[PDB]
């Protein structure tokens, strides 16, 4: 019942500073523009200890499955090859990605009827708000 309140199908309803976050990460111009236009759905499910998060949009469909606290390799939507670990910290899903000596952290939180995603790369934070589909 670890992630019950995250499970479901969510649709992006607002974004702030995502282009700048992507710039800070190192994403190139064309990918930033097309990815920034996307209105993804985020589909979260749990089966036993395995959490699956899918992101689907006109730009890209991605899928990760993982066990909390157990590192895995991830190819991101912008084609980084990263080492990822996702944990629960005080009811927040905390996703750390490591590559090329860099690090970014993505937090997913339930707030009211929304799922709020905060993406941090060095001093740059982007906030993406999802609602139930
Ligand atoms: C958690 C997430 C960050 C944001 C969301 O799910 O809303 C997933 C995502 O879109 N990743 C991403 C995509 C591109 Cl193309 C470039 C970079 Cl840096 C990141």
């Amino acid at each position: 019942h670890m992630c019950d309140a995250f499970v479901g199908t969510w649709k992006l309803v607002s974004s702030e500073n995502f282009d700048d976050y992507m710039k800070e990460v190192g994403v190139g111009f064309a990918t930033r523009k097309v990815a920034g236009m996307a209105k993804p759905n985020m589909i979260i499910s749990v089966n036993g200890d395995v959490i699956t998060i899918k992101s689907e949009s006109t730009f890209k469909n991605t899928e990760i499955s993982f066990i909390l606290g157990q590192e895995f390799d991830e190819v991101t939507a912008d084609d980084r090859k990263v080492k990822s670990t996702i944990t629960l910290d005080g009811g927040v899903l905390v996703h750390v990605q490591k590559w090329d000596g860099k690090s970014t952290t993505i937090k997913r939180k339930r707030e009211d009827d929304k799922l709020v995603v905060e993406c941090v790369m060095k001093g740059v934070t982007s906030t993406r708000v999802y609602e139930r589909a």
